[PDB]
């Protein structure tokens, strides 16, 4: 059975090289061609637009970054997704998106007679590669259960909540603690560094200790590594923290996300976009 | 024969382990109701540093704050220094400051006896498990007495022998702790203010890279309605205290720093022997 695939960065790439390792035949599509080359080289077959992929293939996976991919990729008259799809098509959207951007196209996907499938993941490019990571799940039973064992391929992990636009909620509230507990580790560390403590010692208290938390690793990984990449580029990590931003309330206030959300804009601003979510770390030391 | 010295959360916890071995373990708290349970479960109790050197080569210790340290050790000749035979050796369970544990593995050794610095991670549900992690700083010889009996309680332990440095990481560890703690209870509590529920954030918050130590712990008390994790606000500020008087002067740690000032806050409001986890009714 062929399946599509539009978005071929890091997460895009990770995922259907997982997809092929496991034969299954993908046809792919990127606005830059150069990152299908790989993936061509290994099986996948190359698609120049969404037409040409939406022949091939019934069920589409999606991962893109930012509202303007959305925009492109789902809405553009005559050549987008929503002008291609069939009847009983299935879209996977693994993408971090806002949750009423997620409803909207839900609903568009109904009107269609296709459906819309609200997949945001988490484990990064390392879960990805090892088939391991968590799915959160939005969208109707039917289009679900006929995904579900795709998933298999590369999840360990699947919660399947089906309001729509509530994966997406999920999600965003997850990577707000991410943010945090990656802040807070490359302070924890850096200060660690500074006070004389060596890497190993640290590494092997803050993986055993209670301090530990996937995004400790994540820093530990950089800085035992001497900065080998994370691949979560901090223009993914502020378009989240600016999803959760939009999501505050006017009426309490959360200094930690609040710091969160202004610390790796500052992070963004002084390295650039394309640069590591972890440059904190030399932020931090300026 | 083991002694034990402070049967607070987490010395009850690591007694009733130690006990559960069929060691013999000889118990002495400030307030002698605390042992009560512990001498059903078979300890001793003993009345004394006194009558407890008499009876233990090894005692374990596991108070908090800075006066128990002056009270235990250094009271004049009733205090730990002063009872220390040659050749015995104390196993510090408490996070103390680094300075602290540097001049106690001193005044040890001057008595021909051995300090080893041994702060624990795991709480209360980890002692019960006997899979706390210890990390120990002192001398080889000495923590290769003790290595079989951390092992009763333990299931990982970081050997960094330089005095003091157990200490170093121990407190700098709990401060990730209170960053990942502060974060994880205000992103629950954003999620019940956008409706979304509780099995679903537990769901999701544990299987998903937010996930933490310390998310489970605010995860279990908000699961629970509120059942002890364990960490007084007392304990927890003590340990951010002693990483606040660590940093330098020419660089700032905002994530840090807000942990220090908001479980401070938190301590205030909420009372000293409160959950640490009482940062949920100060966003409520
Ligand atoms: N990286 C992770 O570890 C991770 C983990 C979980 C979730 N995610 C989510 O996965 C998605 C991708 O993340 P990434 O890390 O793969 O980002 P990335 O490496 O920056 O790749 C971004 C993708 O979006 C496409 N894109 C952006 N703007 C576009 C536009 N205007 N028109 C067409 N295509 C456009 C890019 O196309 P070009 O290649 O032509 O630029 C590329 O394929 C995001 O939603 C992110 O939140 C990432
Ligand atoms: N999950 C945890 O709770 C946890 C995990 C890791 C590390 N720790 C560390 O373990 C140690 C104990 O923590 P806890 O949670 O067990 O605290 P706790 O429940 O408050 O017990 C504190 C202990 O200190 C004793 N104490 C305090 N001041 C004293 C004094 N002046 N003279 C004599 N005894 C004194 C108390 O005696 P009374 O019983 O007479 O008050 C009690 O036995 C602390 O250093 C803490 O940082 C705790
Ligand atoms: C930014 C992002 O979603 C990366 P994750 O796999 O959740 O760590
Ligand atoms: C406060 C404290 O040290 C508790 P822990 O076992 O590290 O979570």
């Amino acid at each position: 059975r062929v399946v599509g695939f539009i978005g071929l960065g890091r997460m895009g790439q990770a995922i259907c090289r997982r997809l092929l390792a496991s034969q299954m035949p993908v046809h792919v599509h990127n606005r830059s061609r150069e990152k299908a080359d790989d993936l061509i080289r290994q099986g996948a077959v190359w698609a120049p637009d969404i037409v040409a992929l939406t022949r091939a293939a019934r069920v589409l996976f999606v991962c893109t970054a930012g509202s303007e991919a959305v925009q492109d990729f789902y809405h553009a008259p005559d050549r987008g997704l929503l002008a291609c799809l069939e009847v009983g098509d299935i879209v996977v959207d693994l993408s971090t998106i806002a949750p009423e951007t997620a409803e909207g196209l839900h609903a568009a996907f109904a009107q269609q007679g296709a459906d819309y499938i609200e997949c945001p993941v988490s484990g990064g490019v390392e879960g990805a590669l090892a088939g391991i990571l968590s799915a959160i799940v939005s969208g109707r039973p039917e289009a679900y259960g006929l995904i579900r064992p795709l998933l298999e391929v590369f999840c360990a992990t699947v919660t399947y909540v089906p309001e729509p636009g509530k994966a997406q909620r999920l999600k965003i509230l997850n990577n707000l603690a991410e943010s945090i507990n990656l802040a807070g580790a490359i302070e924890v560390i850096s200060q660690g560094l500074s006070q004389g403590l060596d890497l190993k010692s640290m590494a092997d208290v803050f993986t055993s200790c209670r301090g530990r938390s996937a995004y400790m690793d994540v820093a530990l990984g950089y800085a035992l590594s001497g900065g080998a990449s994370s691949n979560v580029s901090l223009g993914v990590r502020c378009k989240d923290l600016e999803l959760a931003r939009r999501r505050l309330p006017q009426d309490q206030s959360y200094p930690f996300s609040t710091l969160a959300m202004t610390t790796f804009d500052t992070v963004r601003q002084a390295c650039g976009e394309e640069s590591d979510q972890c440059q904190y770390f030399s932020v931090l030391s300026h």
